[PDB]
């Protein structure tokens, strides 16, 4: 538990930042290059505030599966001079099951907190919100509105990005390698 | 730092609960037998809510120094049969510096989240929103509202109850061996 604390600080202060859209305030992985990930319903519109500042969205990817079906990721591409370190040696080919992760949040509501959810299981399908889901990971811990975005992780990997939950459950969309280029 | 989360996901699992008065919901650590402490501006009643529970409070002791000056801390004697697993021994005699501190949070707002606070150096005097306060601990990490009773940890040791902040700075009250008898 300790080592994935330790690993998620460093890739938190290396890799995320704090962003907002029209439809609220969300933790943001950047992956690599001028690429970044946020949650589908973040809906990023041609802008975004990234750490307080304006920045422009030259691209958005809303993905899914080969049978349309919803993935609940936006990759984002960023009017952006500043490179994010490549991080993609991180994210798993397919959907990883741990014995410990930790979710890390980093907005003004939750400023660098860390939360110690611990068995992560491949959750694969769920209806989030009317809407048809697939490549979902599920763990137990009391789940919060305003922890979208939030990276899941443990010790030397990046699991997936938090996008919904109830009471004492929460689910990441898993962060796969190959959907990045 | 990884150490130190660990050892803080574990004792809040044994020794913290969520509690709520009429000023609050805050985090609350139970000390020994049926003893606990809260910030003192939580202003314990008769009753409180402790997960989610009324329980009556047979004693409160807001702690001051032997001049007066407020500490900022009240000792609660709870109307409850469970006794706290005693942790007297991870108090130190005097306030403790560290170099790398968790703070800890469990209530409805943060839910079992952490904080890596990093170096806590004493303090001391504070005027502390009026109030003339001594035995102060610092930290710099984006502190909160709500996150008031959150516990500051090392490895090994229980330092001190979160009491205040602003902005990019927050402070807690040593938490000392002797305010226990
Ligand atoms: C995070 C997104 C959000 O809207 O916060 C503001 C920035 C939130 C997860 C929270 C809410 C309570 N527990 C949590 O972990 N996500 C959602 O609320 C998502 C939004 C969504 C709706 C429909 C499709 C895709 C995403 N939905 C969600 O949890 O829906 C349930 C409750 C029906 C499962
Ligand atoms: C926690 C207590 C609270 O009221 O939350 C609701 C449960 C809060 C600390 C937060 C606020 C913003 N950053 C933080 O870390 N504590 C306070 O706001 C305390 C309350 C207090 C006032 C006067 C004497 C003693 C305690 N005050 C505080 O931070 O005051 C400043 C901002 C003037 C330093």
């Amino acid at each position: 538990m300790g080592p994935a604390f330790e690993f998620a600080v460093a890739m938190m202060k290396r890799n995320s930042s704090t962003v907002k859209t029209e439809y609220g305030e969300f933790t943001m992985l950047g992956i690599y290059d001028r690429w970044a990930v946020l949650p589908r319903h973040a809906k990023p519109g041609p802008t975004i505030l990234m750490n307080d500042q304006e920045v422009g969205v030259l691209d958005a990817k809303e993905l899914v599966d080969k049978d349309g079906t919803n993935l609940e990721l936006t990759l984002l591409k960023l009017n952006r001079n500043e490179k994010f370190r490549d991080i993609r040696g991180f994210l798993a080919k397919e959907e990883v099951e741990v014995n410990e992760a930790v979710l890390a949040i980093n907005t003004s509501k939750f400023p660098n907190m860390y939360i110690p959810v611990g068995q992560v299981t491949e959750y694969g399908f769920l209806n989030l919100g009317g809407t048809p889901t697939k490549r979902m990971l599920m763990y137990n811990f009391p789940t919060r509105a305003g922890q979208c975005g939030g990276v899941l992780m443990s010790t030397g990997k990046v699991l997936g990005i938090h996008v919904g939950g109830n009471g004492h459950q929460g689910f990441s969309a898993a962060l796969l390698k190959h959907y990045f280029n």
